[PDB]
């Protein structure tokens, strides 16, 4: 009607009478300080916002596309970035909003459902791929994906998500939607009950664009907050290194990993047999049915749901900052659940005229040991590319290295990993005997004891401290902060270690991602200290050491008085 319909030319639909339009002049600088003026139409609220949040907005569409608006984009250096989906997918669904909030202007809306001129979308896309503006977005990865799979490039991002998980240092696990961020930074309430709202619509209501616009300009004060706090919490190095690793992420999960329907159902079928062959023959035995069962049921039964009928692909979900100690993890699939038997990995493949290139660290985690703990015989003996189990083992039995054999490493491996994380000789008995098959004494686990930290002095005074100080908050070597609940020391010990493994995959992934561009390499997954890419066959040596200098050079990064050492094999399946 004469306010419903009111602004259906511009595709509005005015629900309480709460919307005008609005014609104004209005100034645009350039770099020359240059002021030239334009006239724009714009809509505003007729009852003003209780807030400061910039809540008008220009929508664009065919029928009224000013070129001129473009120039708003002129010599910016950061825009709030946020779009409206019409579902969680990205695979499913579709862009209906893209979002823009320029400092000082009325928020630029891309009505997608209502542009079919590819000339609209010009400028928006140089603002999205200039690597020298900011785009600040909330859950990056989420709007990334969808922007990537439309076509559309970005580059240089600020996630207001990711600032904020860093700044919580894993107190809380809820939290961090963009309605309790804006909230908490800027005391404004958002309408959170236009997220239900209709999207697939070609028309919206005034109460679904002043959201549009509201939950995009709140970015730019969101981000000199965060901006801040961050600096502030010496959290730039981590907080710039994820925001970077979005690309990588959307990479892996956007490529997904082909999977081998003949072994799958093959193996479901061999499986499956040995499972009825157990039923019939017995109604050992037991362990043997239930492996089967649990490998049946809970893999070969569950996998066949994530597959992509009409690719094969399986796109897993990377969760960057779910984790205690900031390592990927992985659902629907969970990637690190799947066995690791040859029999069931090899089941992944590359696509047609590619190749895998897969990559392992070999032991950062007790490398980063020796470098936090600054344990001199350590350093040097990896140095001198001596085994760090030998080593042990020449300590322990006083033998010299041509002398030691492999029972005497295989204890020197038990000690390692039992007494580097902080076991004391009762539970070394335990996890030795447990784990290694070895039964030893408590009157030999306790001489292991005092003879690993009377040598590892560097190892004992670090312990001594962790203990002493009792402290709650620690961080690793990019300065990614935790906060303990409770003083544990175990867990006091791990974190910097596997924190840091966290960060140099991360900054891996992220060095990865650029030098992959050239050869059009593709970044597959990331579990425990692996990594996999999926190259064409041609550019085969060229992507090996294209992946081990990636993670040599992040290892680099973090490691001063160690060195890393990176195994790598090219395989046509997940099994080699
Ligand atoms: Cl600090
Ligand atoms: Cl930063
Ligand atoms: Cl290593
Ligand atoms: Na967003």
């Amino acid at each position: 009607d004469e306010i419903t319909k009111k602004y259906i030319k511009d595709n509005i639909i005015n629900v309480d009478d709460n919307i005008i339009k609005k014609k104004d002049i209005f100034k645009l600088k350039n770099e020359n300080n240059e002021i030239t003026e334009c006239a724009f139409e714009y809509f505003e609220s007729k009852k003003k916002f209780d807030d400061d949040i910039e809540s008008r907005f220009f929508i664009i569409n065919d029928n009224n596309y000013n070129e001129n608006i473009n120039l708003i984009y002129k010599d910016i250096k950061y825009c709030g970035l946020n779009i409206q989906t019409t579902g969680l997918e990205v695979f499913d669904e579709n862009i209906r909003l893209i979002q823009i909030a320029v400092e000082n202007y009325p928020v630029i809306i891309y009505d997608m459902f209502n542009i079919n001129k590819k000339d609209i979308l010009d400028g928006l896309r140089k603002v999205l791929e200039n690597k020298n503006i900011i785009k600040i977005i909330q859950n990056g990865k989420f709007d990334a994906k969808f922007l990537l799979h439309n076509n559309f490039k970005i580059e240089n991002i600020f996630d207001t998500y990711i600032a904020s998980k860093l700044l919580d240092k894993n107190k809380n696990m809820y939290g961090f939607k963009l309605n309790n961020i804006v909230e908490k930074y800027l005391n404004v309430i958002l309408d959170k009950q236009q997220q239900n709202s209709v999207w697939n619509n070609s028309l919206l209501n005034n109460n679904q664009l002043f959201y549009a616009a509201r939950d995009s300009s709140c970015l730019l004060k969101l981000y000199k907050k965060l901006k801040e706090e961050i600096k502030k919490e010496n959290l730039h190095i981590v907080n710039d290194i994820e925001n970077k690793c979005i690309l990588p992420i959307c990479d892996m999960e956007l490529n997904g990993i082909k999977v081998d329907l003949e072994n799958l159902q093959k193996s479901t079928n061999e499986i499956l047999n040995e499972l009825n062959i157990e039923k019939d023959n017995l109604k050992i035995s037991l362990r043997n049915y239930r492996r089967l069962y649990k490998l049946y049921s809970a893999f070969y039964l569950k996998l066949p749901l994530h597959i992509n009928t009409k690719t094969n692909k399986i796109h897993t979900t990377f969760n960057q900052l779910k984790t205690f100690s900031g390592r990927f993890s992985s659902e629907k699939p969970n990637l690190q659940q799947i066995p690791r038997q040859k029999n069931i990995r090899e089941i992944f493949i590359p696509n047609d005229n590619n190749i895998f290139i897969i990559a392992d660290f070999k032991q950062i985690e007790l490398k980063i040991a020796a470098e936090i703990t600054n344990d001199e015989i350590m350093l040097k003996a990896y140095n001198n590319n001596i085994d760090l189990h030998t080593l042990t083992a020449s300590i322990i039995t006083k033998k010299n290295i041509p002398d030691i054999n492999k029972e005497d490493r295989h204890i020197a491996k038990a000690i390692n990993f039992g007494l580097i994380y902080g076991m004391n000789y009762v539970n070394l008995k335990n996890y030795a005997n447990t784990y290694y098959g070895l039964n030893m004494s408590l009157d030999q686990c306790l001489y292991f004891y005092n003879s690993f930290f009377e040598h590892y002095k560097g190892i004992y005074k670090f312990h001594n401290q962790v203990k002493q100080k009792r402290a709650l908050q620690y961080s690793t070597l990019s300065n990614r902060k935790v906060i303990f609940p409770y003083f544990s020391f175990t867990k006091a010990l791990n974190y910097p270690v596997q924190g840091t493994c966290a960060d140099i995959l991360k900054l891996a992934l992220v060095d990865l991602y650029d030098n992959l561009k050239d050869i059009n390499g593709k970044i597959i997954l990331c579990v425990h200290d692996e990594i996999i890419i999926e190259v064409n066959k041609k550019f085969q040596e060229e992507a090996l050491k294209i992946l081990v200098q990636s993670m040599e050079n992040s290892a680099s990064y973090f490691l001063k008085k160690v060195k890393c050492e990176v195994s790598v094999k090219i395989a046509e399946n997940w099994g080699s």
